[PDB]
């Protein structure tokens, strides 16, 4: 392992990528990755035997945690994380197939054309992964009203013969969490728009 | 780790082997084994003990989740992925014991069968691949009438006296799960016969 | 990892060795493996606390689990597998450590000798391993009379008082991976005695 | 794994790093990622189900575990370990990513301008270093008012009716490794403000 | 991963040592790992919450495990591995750190010296892997009087009002994986035997 | 993985460092941290629920675990092994840092005195290895009065009414464990001391 080796990996051999997103979002998504998993591992863990309803009819529990918290937190950043590395894994991709099939034009004006349409596919990758972190902090905002945890609801639904009081299991460190993990969006978001206006004006810059 | 030797990695030193799989699919099958190993992490787990029955007798609750669940999804998948990946694997070997053949005649026409076998080899390989993930959409096709879980199930069987009211465990997120899943198999169907179409058509064009 | 490497470990530099075994055989040993580990780590896991029968009796239930349970079938065939696998190791030990012996006497007929010597190795070796094969599939049969597992038993032995009607986890589920991994070891078996009478006409064929 | 490489990887190809940072704070750092990791493993672990309070009233521990330790001791060192890490895994990116536009450069003064601003980055990257190390030091000084933890508590709040007295796990180990984690912090700030202004005095040397 | 670098591994760059160890015991002693890890992450596991005694009492169960077996058939083994392995990991340093000890000198007859007293290490290590071996064997024989596991036992000790039959979990397997485990490690001991007197007669061949 | 690598590593490229510690104290430092982890993951485990007390009070089993074991054995273990590395490591980049210097200065007597200056680097870090051993087995000589652990006490605290005897869930592989890891921290004693008096009678002898 070495520093050079791990620049490479996160740019991508991507000549028109600038130094914005080479070196600040790569280690803010570094950062993503760091604090998603030890939060996974530390405080949701399994997340549900935590969550404690006072009825002891069995099923009543689990009915009431699955309405009150339909999806994860932390399984929606995943997959938020992995749906935002997707384009980015697909411009490396891109750019390695066709230094191979230059390579091999080699072996047996155009590179002008591999330049530009590598450009312009970098910034539709762009693009997307903005779209994708916007999406994704909507959903947070539909799904939670509050970044800060519910400690106490009421439960009123079959098969709880009576509206049973409820509680979370561990609250203020999962807003600590949240909080974290939410910044780290909004910054990337942030550096996103930057990268793409940068690009727009220095190709205009250049004619 | 660089991104020319995962590419070649995914790839696997096929000359006859088309942009399109070269770059999308691989890039789809890696997002499929994320999404696929996260989420038996996270939310899927031991998925027996979550499964709650409204019944004290000892063992009407394991013979009842027999009953609805046959087979997990998330299992179901797991071999699914197996089953697809062993073609690749496949052309991988031939093409990796082709060289070694070719390299001892070095040491101690021809070379055109050599191409036209392999090129076969990876149409046929294809086909296979397309095949299994048709098959596995029928499986699941068959098994649950719909995409969405059901939450609510009754229970008439040995050795439970009565029919209980038995109620399932995290069934919102099993659904966005299962949805994407569902998708990314979709896009490899539609992405397998049209490399298939492709090839012909360039041999076509060739002659 | 580039798949140049990962042939070469699969195959072990043995130059009398065919196609057939370097890459069918090779492939679905891969197959093996894969289902082993995933089907382990998903169904069967701990495959004792599963286990139901109806007693309060303190250890009735698992004193009747083992009656029924001598040899778990993931146990089974990771045995199997390990045992298999032994005399390819051996194999390549042997290759490796003549090719280090040739080169301490360069560095300080009989090549012919050697060449004779490691045929007559590997054939042997691949004899062992059809050998290994066809024992493990015969102790299936024997151990357990139809491919399905049984749901329903009837437990009568010490310390239970009464027959216990007693019930299996997960039943469908296992049939489907002992099907396949069955399925496997006779694909094996086949590849095998073709290898080794492939080996013997083309000796005849040579001489 | 060699010496060189584990050096040059703890380091970051930073000529103008002095040897203070590049050996002591390595090591040190080194340690705290080791006494981190053992210590979650061993003592704290799940840190939830070991604590216990005299109620059988269910909901009220985990009620009571929350208000008297919001936030864990291990969770926050290892968020403080992260946070720590990010300015120096950016001065990396940063040389990383200057070395590769000056190859460009070559491929088709300034190297003094070049020089400067590294010099800046990795000044306040250290400052910012320093400026984490210190709130987090107060955070813990507010969140516990002393190093030993409390074995004995009265938990008087809803829904449990009387204040019942509640115990905690296993507070003599996590005493000491409070010890050690703090005297780790505190080594690094004084190492922290001491490169800075060793930094500040050879420049003035310099001029 | 390649074979000759995990045969030279395993053996060590060891001039003197013969075909018989480099090959076989690298082999079975690969077996050994295998078998040993499978078997602990299959079937002893915990291995106390399995074995099951019939008494409310709390504590009894424990005691009388204890009484009934002192030392666990799997721990011993890992143990006589790693002290098995300790000689040759020894002797492997004694070789790499001469060869730097000539490259020093080569920097800046006595090469026979060197010759000699490597091979006089070479033995006394397999003697003392020897020794290892039938230490451990004698143990094993003194700690249980038949490789057979007992089902029922009779527990009649404090703090156990009435003597009380008692149950092991998983007795079939563990005798089956014993047996594979006791028939390595005299393996082990036969080839050690003749490795030594091969040495032993090959020196008296050379004078 | 090759035995040259291995040896450097565990030696740092450390050419005042002797035969004894180069070879012998690797191999026992290995053999600690072999013994640590397969003890740790084996026996000792979570070692808590193991422990029983009689006494149905929540809470009052930790209270008397905590009185009569307040540090593990394991966790003092691991704590020494880190303590006892951190000196070793520190001399390994203090070596890699000077190389390094070297090199810089190659690119844009002395050389005497780096060669004296990494001497007394050397016996100050052996020195102090040899005092954290000391005062870990001093630790040990307090905390326990005997090498074999109790497995019966008398529980007389808060909040237990009456005195419970309380028993000790595997005592006799923990004495067994405990005699192998003390032994190997007095081997590795004894041997520092040698190392260090062997390094000041050789200087005496060259001058
Ligand atoms: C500027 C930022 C956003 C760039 C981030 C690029 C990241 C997402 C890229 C760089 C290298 C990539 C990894 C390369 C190799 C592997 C191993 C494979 O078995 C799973 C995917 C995984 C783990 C890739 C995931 C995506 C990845 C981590
Ligand atoms: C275009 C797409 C479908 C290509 C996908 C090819 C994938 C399935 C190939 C590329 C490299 C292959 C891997 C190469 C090495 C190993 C390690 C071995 O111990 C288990 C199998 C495993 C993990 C292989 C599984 C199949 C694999 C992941
Ligand atoms: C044609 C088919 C049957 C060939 C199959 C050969 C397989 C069984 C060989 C090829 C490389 C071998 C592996 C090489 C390295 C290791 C690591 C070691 O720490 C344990 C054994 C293990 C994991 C070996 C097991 C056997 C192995 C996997
Ligand atoms: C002088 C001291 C403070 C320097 C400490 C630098 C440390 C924090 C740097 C050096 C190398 C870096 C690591 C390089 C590679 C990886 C793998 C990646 O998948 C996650 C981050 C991780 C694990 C980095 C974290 C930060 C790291 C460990
Ligand atoms: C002929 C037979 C008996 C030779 C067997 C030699 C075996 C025991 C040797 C060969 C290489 C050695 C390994 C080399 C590297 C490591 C990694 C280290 O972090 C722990 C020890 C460990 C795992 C060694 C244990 C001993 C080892 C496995
Ligand atoms: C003669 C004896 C005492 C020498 C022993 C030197 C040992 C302690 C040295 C040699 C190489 C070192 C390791 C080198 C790399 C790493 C990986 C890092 O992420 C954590 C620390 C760790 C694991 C080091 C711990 C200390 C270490 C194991």
């Amino acid at each position: 392992m070495n520093w050079t080796g791990l620049y490479t990996l996160l740019s991508g051999v991507n000549r028109h990528s600038t130094a914005i997103g080479r070196v600040w979002l790569s280690v803010i998504f570094i950062f993503r990755i760091m604090v998603l998993v030890v939060a996974a591992e530390s405080v949701w863990g399994d997340e549900k035997s935590s969550f404690i309803c006072n009825t002891l009819q069995p099923g009543c529990n689990s009915v009431c945690y699955d309405q009150f918290f339909p999806i994860s937190h932390v399984r929606l950043w995943s997959l938020q994380l992995i749906l935002v590395s997707t384009p980015a894994l697909l411009v490396a991709m891109h750019v390695a197939h066709q230094q191979h099939i230059e390579k091999k034009m080699l072996r047996l004006r155009h590179k002008v054309h591999i330049s530009g349409t590598l450009w312009w596919t970098y910034v539709i990758s762009v693009v997307f992964r903005l779209l994708f972190e916007a999406v994704f902090m909507y959903v947070f905002y539909l799904l939670y009203p509050g970044y800060a945890m519910v400690r106490l609801v009421k439960c009123d639904v079959y098969p709880c013969p009576n509206t049973v009081d409820c509680f979370v299991s561990r609250p203020t460190e999962k807003t600590v969490f949240t909080v974290f993990m939410l910044a780290a969006s909004g910054i990337c978001i942030i550096l996103n728009v930057a990268e793409v206006v940068y690009l727009i004006i220095r190709a205009c810059a250049r004619r």
